[PDB]
């Protein structure tokens, strides 16, 4: 109930919203009925446009005007936004030529530049060149300002969990909106696009940004616009509300457009009838500057033009339907569309089996247009299955491509030519990011960003300290011009042990067996120093890594490799090692082939053991630091250490073999030597972050030996190519990715041809940040450098994606 007969004469657009039954004058009122009678007459005034003409200068106020030209209108705060350029002879904002903004020009009694982020629905990256004719007030901002090429969505690239991770800094998984549709089991409710239940607060999780402005006493205008409220009464609400007394002007302010997001949809991403909503966008972003020119604040305020992401070319006739594939097709509710989620129709229905519809799903057809997952062996850089409402069973869908359930649904609901939700390393689903003002650097272009980072840079530009975020704070720091944060590393909090020879051969009773015994001072002061870490500065490029909780660890020396190896899940942590250029790939000598030693520094209750592996009839073995590698005859015996070996599926072993044997020499090749780093993951809860031993659900039959969920590794050279991996002066260059350790490879449709044909697509696909690989170890990388730490953050939150240009 909204008592509808109060007023809102005085009110309109006031920035506390008032309880029910009290009639409402906000920007919201419109979308829960509960605006007061006479808000349209009063506050959305429409008469004689929103532009001023020649003859509307110097007018009699006339208060039912949109906007105003007489000659107290910028005193009155609502002066039609051109005003100044038909009245007073002075020039459009895109006409001035651009000129370094090196201190905020504000107005007196303006304590901090405000924020204006201006957010654009559908704005593919690709718009900013294709569209740059019929956008010029963009162009400037793009070209004077600071911009990506592009910036990241995350996964699902759907409105509401982009928009809800750009207020918070969060995943979806955290912040609760893992789609534009959701069942939530624990409420038993649902949420969609139409209706009242997403305006309940108990879908929203994380902290948004007008709530953490509010808290440490920031003034937010209300961020959220009623679709009927037109852009161009928008932009002059956030004018007037900046002409407003100190005490009550907002420090942020948002404004969203529904273009070009609407319209692509229609048309397809570049269809002929886009030039026009681009067009408008642009003449927005014109009011709103040429608007705050007149206030004396084009110098003053910071805006942010960002997408939330892109669109792809997606028609009816790309539909894959599930009744091609599952008998049982009724006992499942599909969440459809650019992905895919399945659930039982009924939790009364206890013949409902997610592994049966999963292999009903498995490569059933040669052109197959999606890819069945349980949620928690989608790839870890989408970072989507920690969530009650994300169901167990998820398709990727392809590019281009639909998933639905029945014919039934695609016609009884071609309409659309564009859509978007697909994986988040798309091309055509990448967005834009733009900043410019005081804050922001001069004509400066940054490389590309995940949108996850703007929630940290947007506290920067309002000195408000972030809640929790996935941001990396600091990563963003050469965004800036000032009001830079200043990171630290994070403190070590364990500390290494550096066990010499202690335990004499016999007192390992492993069941391994080594054909080693083969025997000069020489050569054996020199494995002495390869023991004591002569050659670590070679293999340890960066510092170790930084154990950062508590545990016991050791690290080995090694000719070849150096490791930090756990006593608690009888592993590296990390193997670290370095392939020049010129190395050599040999093969492990027959007489090796089941070769494990025993590693006289660690003692056999620290050990892993042979026996285990041949009674597990599932599990077998890997090495870390690869024997293929081995520079010498005689140091390819420490690569057949016990404290070497990690546990491996026969079907892993496939991939990893082919990782090892060929892939690492393909990129010392091509990127002039590289150094790796590679692990283990222990993710048995699907959070993201390391797992404690309490939290391991499997382990190596008969032994305290815990399965790794997930391989990592991190292979890292020099940015300047020219320059070897272990002699490189400048910045460095990254790729990273964590396989998923599983004991088959019914992922990848063409396993059974050789592994030239899909391991390295499947690699591809598993592609992560360092960040990624930090969270799921509570490792720090790149610990010494002589690069800022500033670009290290950087680094480390890069991804390499795999796409063409
Ligand atoms: C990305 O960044 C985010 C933010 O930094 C990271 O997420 C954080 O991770 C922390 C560690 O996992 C987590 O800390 C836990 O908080 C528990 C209390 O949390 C409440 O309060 C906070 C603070 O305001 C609030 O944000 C939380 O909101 C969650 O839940 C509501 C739903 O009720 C949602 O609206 C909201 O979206 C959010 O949901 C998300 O997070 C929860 C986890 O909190 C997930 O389960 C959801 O799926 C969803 O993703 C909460 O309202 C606190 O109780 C925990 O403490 C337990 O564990 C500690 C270990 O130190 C142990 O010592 C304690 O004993 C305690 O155990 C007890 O409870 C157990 C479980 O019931 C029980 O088994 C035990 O026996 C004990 O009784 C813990 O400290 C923090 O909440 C989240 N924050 C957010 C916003 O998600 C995220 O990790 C980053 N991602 C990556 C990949 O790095
Ligand atoms: O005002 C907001 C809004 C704006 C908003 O900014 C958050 C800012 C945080 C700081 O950084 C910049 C963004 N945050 C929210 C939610 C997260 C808290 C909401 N609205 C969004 C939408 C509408 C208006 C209408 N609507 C649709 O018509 N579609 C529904 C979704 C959709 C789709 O996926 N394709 O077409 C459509 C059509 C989506
Ligand atoms: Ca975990
Ligand atoms: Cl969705
Ligand atoms: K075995
Ligand atoms: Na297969
Ligand atoms: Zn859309």
């Amino acid at each position: 109930w909204t008592a509808t007969s109060g007023s809102c004469k005085g009110r309109c657009f006031e920035l506390q919203e008032v309880g029910p039954p009290d009639c409402r004058c906000d920007n919201l009122c419109k979308s829960y009925s509960s605006c007061c009678h006479d808000f349209d007459e009063l506050c959305l005034k429409t008469a004689r446009g929103w532009e001023c003409t020649k003859d509307r200068c110097g007018e009699v106020r006339n208060e039912e005007n949109a906007c105003h030209c007489s000659e107290d209108c910028l005193s009155r705060g609502d002066c039609c936004t051109n005003y100044q350029v038909v009245c007073k002879g002075e020039s459009h904002w895109v006409d001035d030529d651009c000129e370094e903004i090196k201190v905020p020009e504000c107005p007196a009694g303006f304590v901090r530049p405000p924020l204006i982020i201006f957010s654009v629905d559908g704005f593919r990256a690709s718009y900013m060149k294709k569209g740059s004719k019929v956008m010029p007030n963009i162009e400037k901002l793009r070209s004077c300002g600071t911009h990506a090429p592009y910036m990241r969505p995350v996964y699902p690239t759907k409105t509401f969990p982009n928009l809800y991770t750009l207020a918070t800094g969060l995943y979806p998984e955290s912040h609760g909106i893992v789609g534009n549709s959701m069942y939530d089991p624990v409420f038993d409710a649902s949420f969609h696009l139409r209706g009242r239940e997403k305006f309940n607060h108990r879908w929203w999780g994380g902290q948004p940004l007008w709530i953490t402005a509010t808290k440490q006493g920031v003034r937010a205008g209300t961020f959220f616009w009623s679709v009927s409220i037109p852009h161009e009464r928008r932009i002059l609400t956030i004018l007037q509300w900046l002409s407003l007394p100190d005490n009550e002007r907002p420090s942020v302010y948002a404004f969203y457009s529904e273009q070009p997001d609407f319209s692509g949809h229609k048309y397809g991403p570049f269809g002929p009838e886009m030039t026009n909503p681009l067009r408008e966008i642009d003449k927005t972003v014109g009011q709103l500057m040429d608007g705050l020119k007149q206030l004396r604040l084009h110098r003053c305020v910071n805006v942010i033009f960002v997408g939330d992401h892109g669109m792809e070319d997606v028609t009816c006739d790309r539909t894959e339907f599930l009744s091609n594939y599952l008998t049982n097709v009724d006992d499942i509710t599909l969440v459809p569309g650019t992905l895919g989620r399945i659930r039982a129709k009924s939790i009364n229905n206890s013949k409902y089996d997610p592994k049966t519809i999963i292999a009903a799903l498995t490569c059933k057809k040669p052109d197959q247009h999606f890819k069945p997952y349980m949620k928690q062996h989608l790839p870890k850089r989408l970072h989507y299955a920690n969530n009650r409402r994300i169901e167990d069973i998820h398709l990727l869908v392809d590019r281009r491509w639909h998933v639905a359930r029945k014919p039934l649904d695609v016609y009884k609901k071609c309409f659309f030519q564009g859509d978007h939700g697909f994986d988040n390393k798309v091309n055509s689903m990448q967005t834009v990011f733009v900043g410019y003002g005081p804050t922001f650097k001069y004509r400066t272009k940054v490389p590309p960003f995940e949108n996850i980072e703007l929630y940290n840079v947007m506290c920067d530009l309002l000195g408000l300290k972030p809640a929790p975020n996935n941001g990396t704070h600091g990563s963003l720091n050469h965004l800036l011009r000032t009001n830079t944060f200043r990171p630290t590393m994070p403190d070590e909090v364990s500390r290494p042990n550096y066990p010499g020879i202690m335990y004499l051969q016999s007192e390992f009773d492993l069941g391994c067996t080594c054909d080693d015994k083969v025997e000069n001072k020489l050569e054996e002061l020199n494995k002495r120093l390869h023991t004591k870490g002569s050659t670590k500065e070679r293999h340890l490029l960066y510092g170790r890594p930084a154990v950062l909780y508590r545990t016991s660890y050791d690290i080995l020396y090694h000719t070849d490799f150096e490791s930090g190896y756990s006593e608690i899940f009888l592993m590296p942590l990390w193997t670290s090692y370095t392939i020049s250029k010129q190395a050599e790939v040999s093969s492990i000598p027959e007489h090796l082939t089941n070769c494990v030693r025993p590693d006289v520094r660690v003692s056999p209750g620290f050990s892993q053991n042979c026996l285990a592996y041949k009674n597990d009839k599932q599990m077998s073995y890997g090495f870390l630091f690869p024997p293929y590698l081995s520079s010498s005859p005689e140091a390819k015996y420490d690569a057949f250490l016990v404290t070497n070996m990690v546990p491996m599926y026969p079907a892993f072993k496939r991939v990893w073999a082919y990782f090892q044997r060929v892939l690492v020499k393909k990129y010392a090749s091509e990127r002039n030597g590289v150094n790796v780093i590679s692990g283990p993951i222990f993710d048995y809860n699907y959070d993201g972050l390391r797992d404690t031993e309490d939290e391991i659900k499997q382990y190596v039959e008969g032994s305290s030996i815990p399965v790794p969920t997930h391989y990592y590794s991190i292979i890292t050279s020099c940015l300047d190519f020219t320059q070897p991996a272990d002699k490189c002066d400048g910045p460095l260059s990254v790729s990273s990715f964590i396989l998923p350790h599983r004991p088959d490879n019914d992922e990848s449709c063409n396993s059974s041809e050789d592994e030239s044909k899909w391991v390295e697509e499947l690699m591809k696909m598993h592609t992560a940040r360092v960040r990624d690989i930090e969270h799921l170890t509570g490792l720090d990388f790149y610990r010494k450098t002589s690069r800022s730490y500033s670009e290290i953050l950087t680094l480390k939150t890069y991804l390499h994606t795999y796409e063409s240009e």
